[PDB]
């Protein structure tokens, strides 16, 4: 038995689970308020310079769950990639994340791993037992210099607060690298969707069972004309913010076309709290199987995010959290509906993470409807 | 109608030609002068630690050719591997091949990729019309500083004379880079056999039309009882060196074990002239993929191939090239053989090419013997 299912969101959360559903025979109606599908993950050609452009941020896929790679290539093919990140500071270029290199070339010194743990246990300030802040975790872990360096500043710029007014928790591990490996990431499986997300998403979502309505924002009052929904969109937005708005960083992206070869990667962080952006992304350098001679570039400046803004880093402080319970006991309570996604749980969510969640999500639907049970409002764990 | 033929030498050459002509059902001897197959791509496990070891020199496998690419894909598993060598010189530690992370750590800049052209563009010497020498060529483009640091002490311990002695090709063929790409290698495929090039070559030696003799030198008697022979010796060892030997370089690899990450990357160059090795290979960063606790290491060192000695870089100037003419006559004046690979025309080549020239080689005999015609001695230009 056919059911009705409305989908809020054409990203990856409403994408996966609405495929998922179409090929079991299910009437799926998928809406999105914006005027194209991809939720952030959306990228598209610019038209003067062919780039394409990665709109809403950089978005690298990467991940250690083989079911969902597989998963993916049959919908793109994925192009090789590994993210390697430069950063500006101190009229110096650094490789990023801090390894071996970075520590060498920053102290003029020729360290082997070995003897970079011990230079950095010197370092570290131990003239402090329990750290409680995140600016005494760093500088127990790797001393005043590259916490000033490398943190402080990209800290106070990213997050909109002095490190000393952040708790310890948030660095669990000592961020340094002992050997020469600058990929970003360490996952087995890493690519670019080699005609980009919104392709890939398109893909997913082409099935007979399956209608996608854009410009078109949710509405509580359609809620009855279904046997099933799936909610990606803000989950205190669902109640009418009625406890508070939950609380985001967001990105500007001022764009530049440079013509020629902007900065020579993809990605270029500046650590300086005296410079106003974040960082520098040239888009081509995703795209490296193609050439182009004109470059889109985007400087980057995060802020707090208000009203009007697009949420981008959630912020899961004290207040955050204490806010998001309030809609937690709201949502379950609730009855046709499942919340998902990073904007409906109040998570950060990768890719390949967000695809994992959707397709068990439409498992357990699946399930819920054989085994004749409910649906649970969550399908992963939310407290 | 089934030949007999007989191939001198279980490595690259002689096993995919084997191969090539046991699947049309020729009776195929490949004999070895060593213990084990693989030729100079031979890797083995050392007891100790369990790491793989390149026993003749890491082995990088690099190509532009999809068809050879396609083809070890037969025969092996090949794991993405990218090849970032670093350097130590003047007390420190930098990213080769010369990139823009390169230029911007060795001069104290911060340059974008065009501020950087300029910059070395006014080091090189552009009133040099045609660069002759290493030296010239290095001048041209490099400049002075860069020269002096990466390669003259480099590139005087490696071939054993002054760069104005050597040719402009060995420098012209490295990358030159204005952006932050520290790939070693622009070959589309690169990669690392999941098992190692001694499986991968097992398994192309494994075919039920194909026996292998190890601990078995070739006999010059042994000639007359096979159709074709084909050499990939040493051309010069088959002629008795009855004019001279081939001048080579050789290396010596000075093995360590260390208890931890030795160096954390798989290859550090030594640009000093003062430093003796000209490297230092930690095996295990070949094999990302595995973790070991133990690390085998080779310093190496070059010199003049004596007589002992195993050759791996033939010099190739013109006194070289003279002797080699002296044999490359009598070879021509041979009726049944055609010698291949690196030792057999004394020259070097990278696997890739090896393969290709072993693939038509194969090719070359097979057409021959529909078509009634001679095989030649010699299926690639070598005078
Ligand atoms: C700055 C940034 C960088 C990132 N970089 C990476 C990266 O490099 N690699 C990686 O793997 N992941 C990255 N991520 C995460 C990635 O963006 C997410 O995993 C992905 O967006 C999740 O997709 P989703 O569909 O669940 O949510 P979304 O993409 O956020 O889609 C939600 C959709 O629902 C729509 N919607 C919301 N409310 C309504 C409504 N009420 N009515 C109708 N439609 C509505 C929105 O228009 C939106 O399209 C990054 C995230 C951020 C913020
Ligand atoms: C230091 C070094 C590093 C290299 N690194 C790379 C790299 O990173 N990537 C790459 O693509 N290529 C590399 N190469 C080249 C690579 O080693 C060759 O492509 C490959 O070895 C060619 O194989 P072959 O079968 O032609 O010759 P070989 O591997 O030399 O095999 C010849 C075989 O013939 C046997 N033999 C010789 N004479 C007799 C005889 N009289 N009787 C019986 N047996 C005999 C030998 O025992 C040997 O096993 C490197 C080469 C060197 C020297
Ligand atoms: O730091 C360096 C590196 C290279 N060169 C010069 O450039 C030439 C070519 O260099 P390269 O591309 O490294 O070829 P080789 O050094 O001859 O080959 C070795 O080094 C390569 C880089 O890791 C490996 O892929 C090969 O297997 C190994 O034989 C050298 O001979 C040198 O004269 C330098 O002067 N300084
Ligand atoms: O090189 C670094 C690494 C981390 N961080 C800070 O630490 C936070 C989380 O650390 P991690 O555990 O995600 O690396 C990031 O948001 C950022 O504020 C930096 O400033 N510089």
């Amino acid at each position: 038995k056919s059911k009705k299912i409305l989908i809020v969101g054409a990203g990856f959360s409403g994408a996966v689970i609405g495929r998922q559903l179409a090929e079991k025979g299910h009437q799926v109606h998928i809406i999105d308020q914006r005027d194209h599908i991809g939720g952030n993950s959306y990228d598209a050609r610019d038209s003067e310079t062919n780039v394409m452009v990665h709109v809403y941020g950089p978005h690298i896929f990467h991940t250690d769950n083989e079911t969902v790679w597989n998963y993916i290539n049959k919908h793109a093919e994925m192009m090789p990639y590994v993210n390697r990140v430069k950063a500006t500071v101190n009229g110096q270029v650094f490789s990023l994340p801090i390894n071996l290199h970075t520590i060498n070339q920053f102290f003029s010194k020729t360290c082997s791993p070995d003897e970079a743990r011990a230079l950095i246990a010197e370092k570290g300030d131990s003239t402090i037992a329990d750290p409680q802040t995140f600016e005494e975790q760093a500088l127990r872990f790797i001393g005043k210099e590259l916490y000033e360096a490398f943190f402080k500043g990209y800290t106070i710029k990213q997050w909109g607060m002095q490190p000393s007014e952040l708790p310890a928790s948030i660095l669990k591990r000592l961020p340094v690298r002992f050997n020469y490996d600058d990929n970003y990431f360490n996952h087995k499986f890493q690519g670019m969707p080699k005609c980009g997300y919104t392709q890939m998403i398109k893909s997913i979502l082409n099935h007979e069972n399956i209608k996608v309505d854009l410009q078109r924002e949710f509405i509580v009052d359609e809620r009855t004309h279904y046997d099933h929904v799936f909610y990606s969109g803000p989950l205190d937005a669902f109640y009418g913010y009625q406890y508070g708005r939950l609380g985001y960083r967001t990105l500007d992206f001022k764009k530049f076309i440079y013509q020629g070869d902007y900065q020579g990667c993809a990605v270029m962080n500046y650590c300086s709290v005296d410079v106003p952006y974040t960082r520098i992304t040239e888009h081509k350098y995703f795209s490296p199987w193609e050439q182009h001679d004109g470059s889109v570039c985007y400087k980057e400046y995060s802020r707090a995010c208000e009203e009007n803004d697009i949420p981008y880093y959630p912020i899961r402080q004290m207040g955050e959290m204490a806010l998001l319970e309030k809609y937690l006991s709201l949502a379950e309570n609730e009855t046709n509906i499942t919340f998902v996604g990073r904007l409906g749980t109040y998570r950060y969510l990768d890719m390949d993470v967000t695809i994992a969640e959707a397709l068990k999500t439409a498992e357990v639907y699946l399930n819920s409807l054989t085994d004749n049970q409910p649906m649970p409002v969550f399908t992963v764990s939310v407290g």
